């Protein structure tokens, strides 16, 4: 019953069954949409997989397959509905720059920042809407490799604390990242996306602080309206806190590309030794 064109499509993507070990005995994470396993794939490749919930829609999810950068996480395949995913080290980025235990500079952070940039580049040339940045839904792998995640069949709530529902709609929003746009008409661009990426910058330059404490969560558009932003952290150089307002430009299309942001972040980056 299935479209025989979906089925040869997705032969690239497929991992046979006979190749995939997932040691369930082991959950490493639980989201809304399924739980994340430890798991072996057939050389020995370790790898997360992530089990969904509850069929043609899962096979064409193999636009992911078609995403492939440095600073993306890429899709090792498919297989329950199995999501089989790079094994990703060091977590999510909000959760590793919290760690006390840790240490990044500066220039470290300011890294981390940019390496979201690139992928996001890459996948605004693509045309694809994240709809949801945030340091929590970036990873980093064992190199401290930062790949924008959180995206496709990876896509899941996986801190429900920054998500709060609408009432003329059920919508569940992430709405401390949203740009003013987004929050009266709840429609999302790659010029929405470089509002939240401009957030992300200052989780970054904090050390992962929740942005806008005080404020009670929905009500954050009278809060932006009144003319205010999130604050410049002490450890951020000028020149990114004059990117990150650029990010929240009142103007969506006057707002950097990714590009521009990549370029500029590459430069600030620079100067440091
Ligand atoms: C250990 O390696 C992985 C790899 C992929 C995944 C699934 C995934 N894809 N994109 C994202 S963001 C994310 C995430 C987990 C988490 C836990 C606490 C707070 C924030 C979090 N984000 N998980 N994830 C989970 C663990």
């Amino acid at each position: 019953a299935l479209n025989p064109e979906l089925v040869q499509a997705v032969q690239h993507v497929v991992i046979g069954p006979s190749s995939l070990i997932v040691h369930f005995n082991e959950v490493i994470g639980r989201g809304h949409f399924g739980c994340v396993y430890h798991g072996t794939l057939l050389k020995k490749i370790h790898c997360a997989v992530k089990s969904l919930n509850r069929s043609q829609f899962l096979t064409e999810g193999i636009i992911m397959k078609d995403f492939s950068h440095p600073n993306v996480l890429s899709l090792l395949g498919i297989c329950s509905p199995l999501v089989v995913l790079p094994y990703m080290k060091h977590g999510d980025l909000r959760n590793f720059i919290r760690n006390e235990t840790h240490n990044p500079t500066v220039k470290d952070l300011i890294g981390f920042g940019l390496q979201v940039a690139k992928g996001m580049k890459y996948l605004a040339s693509k045309k694809f809407v994240h709809r949801d940045l945030a340091a929590r839904n970036c990873m980093l792998d064992e190199k401290f490799t930062v790949k924008v995640a959180d995206f496709g069949l990876a896509r899941d709530m996986y801190d429900k604390e920054y998500y709060s529902v609408h009432n003329k709609t059920g919508a569940k929003l992430p709405v401390k990242w949203m740009a003013l746009e987004s929050l009266q008409t709840q429609k999302f661009t790659t010029k929405s996306d470089v509002w939240s990426f401009g957030v992300l910058l200052w989780e970054l330059m904090t050390r992962g602080a929740p942005p806008y404490p005080d404020v009670n969560t929905f009500d954050i558009t009278v809060y932006l309206l009144q003319g205010r932003r999130l604050l410049q952290p002490e450890y951020c150089p000028d020149p990114l806190y004059e990117v990150m307002l650029k990010c929240w430009h009142p103007k969506a299309e006057m707002r950097p590309s990714f590009s521009e942001l990549v370029s500029r972040i590459s430069a600030i980056f620079s100067t440091f030794i």
